[PDB]
């Protein structure tokens, strides 16, 4: 299926079945999306919700986070694991306070220059909060695209990662980008799961190569040897 | 453990781990709580969220629901199953429009007189939306209380149902009732599950008889013969 059909199908799915109501999806701002995405990167949504709420209550703005002692941040993080994320979160908040006047930056380069924020997270922050036209490529999205398009290789190989970014760019619209990127993450989290994907529930099932061949276990490739 | 300790433990749990952010939990009103509770009674939360959102968008008030054609209600219900709920929902909305001026009633008798609303649902509507001091007793709550208190009998027997209502009354506080009743429903849905309850995650584990005896399978009793 052509890229414009992929987009349309994902957006139609999101409208009827998507996750739209989580706390970081209401009255979205760059700060809220960044905080949530950092929390979500290594933690499931159900675990994250109470931490996001406690963080937003304690730190309503990025300057509040910046000005807090690191030990208080780490205390509030306790139980999320992967504390390098918290150390970077705090440093990034301080960079936003120091370099950007306390206003979370709204341009890609400046977002991507923050500690703890890579190309995909920067694209997520600006597409979800502001509708800027950037694609994403987290683990979940890699799996959806690798299955749909039979990307056999290990995404730890630069050439393979680049192929996946190209595919993501190709399917990602400008109109509705906030909805499409959330939908792709939702699909990878809840439908196109690591094991035994729920293809009958997937809006891509009519063009996905893995579904056609029952070969989801091949994609993405795993690390060699 | 004494009833006041049961309450306190449930409320402390809810504060750190409870579900607080679902759409029917924000800017709560009697109408929103009633709609959500009817949807939730035979359908899981993940399935309900998009239907609740579509209903609230199409029917912002109970008079809007009342004045709509039944066939439109049933069309929007499609996929939730158990359509007697939808038929009663519509009749109840019409009763609220006709008898109560379009303002969802805020007193127990008038709520409990609505089609599709029993004693527990009426108590849920008024406790969650307004903080009125009523206990609840749905299937999930029956299971939590029957396990904690070793209620061996089948809740289809009046005497057993009455015992469970008495226990619910005993543990239900006035202060924080909205939080306690949501928490009890959350516990029964996610922790004290029908099979293999997650007792190590449960705030009642230090006084629950079933946990002490590893005897959760006995409670509540199942229907005889
Ligand atoms: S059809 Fe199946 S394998 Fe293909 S993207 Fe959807 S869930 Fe994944
Ligand atoms: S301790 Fe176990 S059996 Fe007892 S109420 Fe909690 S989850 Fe249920």
């Amino acid at each position: 299926m052509q890229a414009s059909q992929f987009s349309a199908q994902v957006l139609d799915w999101y409208d009827k079945y998507g996750r739209k109501t989580l706390p970081w999806q209401i009255d979205k701002t760059p700060y809220k999306v960044w905080l949530s995405e950092v929390m979500l990167q290594q933690t499931q949504v159900a675990t994250v919700i109470p931490y996001f709420e406690r963080f937003m209550a304690r730190f309503p703005t990025v300057t509040d986070l910046a000005n807090a002692p690191l030990d208080e941040v780490l205390h509030l993080w306790t139980g999320l694991g992967y504390y390098a994320r918290a150390r970077n979160l705090h440093k990034a908040a301080q960079q936003v306070a120091t370099l950007h006047g306390g206003k979370f930056p709204e341009t890609f380069e400046e977002v991507a220059a923050l500690p703890g924020v890579g190309r995909s997270t920067a694209g997520a922050i600006l597409s979800l909060s502001l509708g800027k036209h950037f694609p994403i490529l987290n683990g979940n999205v890699k799996r959806v695209l690798a299955r749909c398009y039979a990307v056999s290789g290990w995404p730890g190989k630069k050439e393979v990662e680049n192929k996946l970014w190209s595919l993501s760019e190709q399917v990602t619209p400008a109109v509705g980008v906030e909805r499409f990127n959330q939908a792709m993450m939702d699909l990878g989290a809840m439908i196109c799961t690591r094991s035994k994907p729920k293809c009958s529930l997937c809006p891509l099932q009519n063009g996905c190569i893995a579904a056609a061949n029952n070969s989801w276990a091949l994609y993405p490739g795993k690390k060699p040897k």
